[PDB]
């Protein structure tokens, strides 16, 4: 099937760097520049081979047709109230971007409030963050072009959906919080830098500052509220307490779930928002996370992981702040992770737990912390919720592997709390009853039991004949919970596949201990867990090595690329989306410096020793055995991505093609598809989503020669 000669790619053999005595050659270092003629030519040559390969077999057309039909279903978000009006996002089915609607009453006629589709024909302009003023009469929203992390904040007066003149530039990784006096809004922005700032650049992002914009003025007049000149990596986000009296400043450095917490009592300020607010440094260290829930006077309720890896709720009284005085409102659960908490109807708390990778939802009393009501849920995830302190009702959205989901509503003013189905859509073309989801726990190399969900057609014989698609992430305290994916269901129904999701360490499924078990010196545990998931599927008869595909994106891209290098014999196909491949240089680009909390940094000798062992780019090696070659591989990235710079995938594919692609025994393709006007993933328009999944599954079908099941 090999009808491709890989492109000529210059090797700069002089690119040698000493890492604590260890010489490392980076012959494709020049691919770090996305604007050079050399890099542009590289991309062009790679796509010249990948595109015809992907578009050759008719199965892609069949898949695309099926995806376009099945993905075409109404997609609603929960309703949420702001002031006297209700809002909700809704995509009729195939619009590139979902639209924000507004209605003056729960039973009132809805109208378009903000339609991002008219901002760009290809849907490359997407909403990225928003914030309503406390009274709900004004609205701020961020817009990102082509998936870039850079944002432009614009404003509207809600009544009449009137566009305002206010425009904020240089916004990135920003908070958006209006002061309750309705005068203005807090946000973050970066100092003007040379070069481009459109998502194509790779410049490191440092010195983020907190500004305050007074509505009706030019951005040049904004107040520089907080800056940390001596700590270039710190990021300070602001939020207002529910009563509008306190500005709470959460300071983060890196990606660990920890933050400093400072507060400014506005009642004690005499000159409004300035650059010299009288901050009280309540929590002035990075030892734990303090997520504001609500306050009653000086008694503040926080969700925290302080001495509680599964999280708990504590009350800190600003008038008696010493730790020994804090009160535990809802103790840490022995196993269940408290994911998030919201305060609603003044004195109720909605707590969302993760129990064995499945969400639970319940209501507690704010004053006593007592359990008041359990909201019954089937196996799945809570992916949406609405209900602030002043609200008297909640909406929540549930989803699962086999169903698009349901939006529930509960009027909290009733003595008897009866949650009712508010919105339920069914995908015509998929019969959920034909499939089943099972959860198993498999032992990893060190004996740790790891959860894995497996979705497949009911009644199949576990004879190892089925193609399988195994997904994982493993990092950053992120829990990979059940989600509805039409694309994956098409693989099951029309390609006869088995879906599997492994909840490997590094994630947050079992709290901070689960996260810590897959980071820094322990990162290899992630890879071992994932390799063991594959071995389980094979041993139990769900699939066989030659029929097994693994997939991951970003930190998940790192996962699958590492697994390809470490156990090429275990996989038939590997699809890595926007992966972090150069573990020695990741921290030098854009926001990569923030990831050192999970990976470590090569500037440290101890960390380099961990990194060099698994860095994908530095572990490409011909398999020793003559009967073993690398699996078919497909790397996906845009030529410009500011979250995970493209150079990771570009250098990795150049290395794979040179070291492995040239070997006589390598017959499986090693390809990269480089896209345009797309970024990390957020805000990706529908048209692009359909194209991407069609490419992915077409590639799997061709490499494994899978016949389409109509």
């Amino acid at each position: 099937m090999l009808s491709f000669q890989y492109p000529d790619v210059y090797r700069d053999e002089t690119a040698i760097q000493d890492y604590h005595g260890h010489k490392v050659c980076d012959p494709y270092a020049w691919l770090e520049d996305p604007d050079s003629e050399q890099t542009k030519a590289f991309v062009e040559a790679q796509n010249k081979i990948t595109v015809p390969f992907l578009e050759q077999c008719p199965i892609r057309g069949l898949y695309k047709e099926r995806m376009t039909e099945l993905y075409d279903y109404p997609k609603y978000s929960c309703h949420f109230k702001k002031g006297k009006r209700y809002f909700y996002f809704y995509n009729t089915g195939l619009q590139n971007q979902r639209v924000l609607y507004v209605q003056d009453s729960l039973e009132g006629e809805a109208r378009v409030f903000l339609d991002p589709n008219i901002l760009s024909d290809d849907g490359t302009v997407a909403l990225r963050g928003y914030a309503f003023s406390e009274d709900g009469e004004y609205f701020a929203y961020g817009l990102s072009a082509s998936g870039s992390d850079w944002v432009t904040i614009k404003f509207m007066k809600v009544d009449g959906a009137k566009e305002l003149p206010d425009v904020l530039e240089r916004v990135k990784f920003s908070c958006m919080a209006w002061t309750h006096d309705g005068k203005g809004m807090f946000y973050n922005a970066y100092p003007q830098q040379d070069g481009k700032s459109d998502g194509t650049e790779t410049s490191t992002n440092l010195h983020q500052k907190l500004y305050y914009h007074v509505l009706g003025t030019d951005q040049s007049e904004d107040i520089l509220c907080v800056e940390f000149p001596d700590e270039p990596k710190w990021m300070g986000g602001a939020e207002l307490s529910d009563d509008g009296r306190y500005v709470l400043l959460s300071i983060r450095e890196g990606c660990d779930p920890v933050n400093r917490l400072w507060y400014c009592d506005l009642q004690q300020e005499s000159n409004g928002i300035t650059g010299i607010l009288k901050w009280v440094k309540l929590i002035d260290n990075f030892e734990g996370e303090y997520d504001y829930v609500t306050n009653e006077g000086t008694v503040f309720t926080f969700k925290t992981n302080r001495h509680s890896p599964n999280y708990r709720l504590i009350n800190i009284d600003f008038t008696d702040p010493e730790e020994s005085k804090w009160k535990v409102l809802v103790p840490e659960h022995e196993k269940d992770v408290l994911e998030w908490v919201a305060c609603v109807r003044s004195n109720f708390l909605v707590l969302c737990y993760l129990h064995d990778v499945k969400n639970t939802l319940q209501l507690h009393d704010l004053a006593t912390g007592a359990l008041l009501k359990i909201f019954p849920l089937e196996v799945g995830s809570v992916v949406g919720y609405s209900g602030q302190k002043k609200d008297t009702e909640i909406f929540y959205q549930f989803t699962s592997f086999l169903s698009p989901g349901i939006i529930y509503h509960c009027d909290l003013t009733k003595e008897e709390l009866e949650p009712r189905v508010f919105r339920e859509v069914t995908v015509k073309g998929i019969d959920a009853s034909d499939y089943q989801t099972v959860q198993i726990f498999y032992p990893s190399k060190d004996g740790t039991k790891i959860p894995m969900f497996i979705v497949h057609k009911k009644g199949i014989k576990l004879d190892g004949s089925h193609p399988a698609f195994l997904y994982g992430y493993g990092g950053f305290n992120i829990s990979i919970t059940p989600n509805y994916s039409v694309s994956r269901l098409i693989f099951v129904r029309h390609m006869g596949g088995v879906l599997a999701v492994a909840n490997i360490r590094g994630g947050g499924e079992y709290g901070e201990t689960w996260h810590k078990g897959g980071i820094l010196a322990n990162k290899q545990n992630c890879f071992d867990d994932f390799q063991c998931a594959a071995e389980y599927l094979i041993k139990e008869g769900y699939t066989s090595p030659k029929r097994l595909t693994i997939n991951g994106g970003s930190n998940g891209g790192l996962l699958v690329a590492t697994c390809a290098n470490q156990r090429p014999d275990l996989f038939g196909c590997v699809i890595a989306q926007v992966g972090v491949m150069d573990m020695l240089k990741f921290h030098k680009y854009t926001i990569g410096h923030a990831w050192t909390t999970d990976y470590g940094c090569s500037d440290s000798k101890q960390h380099f020793e961990w990194l060099i062992k698994y860095s994908p780019l530095h572990n490409v090696k011909l398999p020793e055995a003559d009967d073993i070659q690398y699996p078919s591989m497909l790397l996906l990235t845009a030529d410009h991505n500011d979250r995970v710079v493209p150079l990771h995938s570009l250098k990795f594919i150049a290395t794979l093609q040179y070291i492995v692609g040239r070997s006589r025994k390598q017959n499986n393709p090693l390809l990269i598809h480089v896209d345009t006007k797309a970024g990390h993933g957020a805000g990706k328009p529908t048209a692009k989503v359909i194209e991407e999944v069609s490419d992915m599954f077409a590639f799997i079908a061709r490499c494994l020669n899978i016949d389409w099941i109509p």
